[PDB]
C-alpha cells in the first residue's frame, strides 16, 4: 500500500538511517494508546488491510518485500520478472494477488531455520546483498543434475529433501533484519552496530529469545498499561522485569485491541 526503498549496497545510506525513516511511516499508521511508550500497530484481520513493501536493490539486481502493517511480517516476495513468492504450501489461502506463487514452506522461524534459535542468523549489508542477489533468481525449478556424478547418493538426496535450503537461508536473514529490525529496536540496534562490519553480525542467544515472543512482550506491554508495577514471569524469564527496560526492547507493539 506504501513502498520503501532500500540500496543496499550504498555504503552511504546506512541501515539506522532506513529503520528510522521506515518507522515513521509505519507510526502514520498507528495509535497511541496511554500507559504504553511505543506505537500500537494496526488491530489484525483476516485479510492484511494496510501493506508495506519494501524494495530492496543493489546495484545488480532487486526484490520487493510484502509486508503486513498489522503484525510487521512478511507474506512474500516479487522478483525482477513479476513473479510474487508466498509463504505457504498448496492447501492454503493466498494473501498475495497477481498470481503468486507457494514457496512450499511457511514464515515461522522454524519452518525457516528449524529449532536453531536467531543467533545463528548472520545478519550485515553483505549479507543483505547477497540474500536479495540471490532471491531476485528464486527459480521454480531443481531438475539439476544428478546425471553430472549417484554415486553421490548423499548429495543427491539432500538436495532432494531440503531443495530450497538457500532460499529459507537468504529469506530468514531479511525477516530479522528488516521485519524484526522494524519491531525492535535491540535488533535494530545490534544490525546497525555491525552492519558493515567484515565478518557479519548477530543476536545473542538472548535477544533472539525475546524476538521470538513478539506477542508476548506486546501483551505485557498492555498489561503495564493497566497496572505498571505488576511482575511479568514471562517477562522475567526473558531478562525483562519492568515496561522501562521493555522501552529499550520493542519499539513497536502488536495491538491486543
Amino acid at each position: 500500500k506504501f513502498t520503501e526503498i532500500f540500496p543496499v549496497e550504498d555504503a552511504n545510506y546506512p541501515y539506522s538511517a532506513f529503520i528510522a525513516s521506515v518507522r515513521k511511516d509505519v507510526i502514520k499508521h498507528c495509535t497511541d494508546h496511554k500507559g504504553i511508550f511505543q506505537p500500537v500497530l494496526p488491530p489484525e484481520k483476516k485479510v492484511p488491510e494496510l501493506w508495506l513493501y519494501t524494495e530492496l536493490k543493489t546495484r545488480t539486481s532487486s526484490i520487493t518485500l510484502a509486508i503486513r502493517m498489522d503484525n510487521l511480517y512478511l507474506v512474500g516476495f516479487r522478483t525482477p520478472g513479476g513473479v510474487w513468492w508466498e509463504f505457504g504450501k498448496d492447501g492454503d489461502t493466498h494473501l498475495l494477488g497477481d498470481n503468486p506463487r507457494w514457496l512450499g514452506f511457511g514464515g515461522r522461524y522454524q519452518d525457516l531455520i528449524g529449532n536453531k534459535g536467531l543467533e545463528t542468523v548472520t545478519m550485515g549489508r553483505a549479507e543483505m546483498t547477497r540474500a536479495v542477489n540471490d532471491l531476485a533468481k528464486k527459480k521454480k525449478m531443481a531438475t539439476l543434475e544428478e546425471e553430472e556424478v549417484p554415486e553421490a547418493a548423499d548429495l543427491a538426496a539432500a538436495a532432494a529433501a531440503d531443495p530450497q535450503a538457500d532460499t529459507k537461508s537468504k529469506l530468514v536473514k531479511l525477516v530479522v533484519m528488516v521485519c524484526e529490525g522494524l519491531r525492535f529496536n535491540t535488533v535494530s540496534r545490534t544490525v546497525d552496530a555491525g552492519f558493515n562490519s567484515q565478518h557479519g553480525v548477530t543476536l545473542t542467544v538472548t535477544q533472539g529469545k525475546q524476538v521470538q515472543k513478539w506477542d508476548r512482550i506486546s501483551k505485557a506491554a498492555f498489561e503495564w498499561a493497566d497496572h505498571p508495577t505488576a511482575v511479568i514471569p514471562d517477562m522475567q524469564k526473558l531478562g525483562i522485569k519492568d515496561k522501562n527496560e521493555a522501552a529499550r526492547i520493542v519499539a513497536l507493539v502488536k495491538n491486543q485491541t
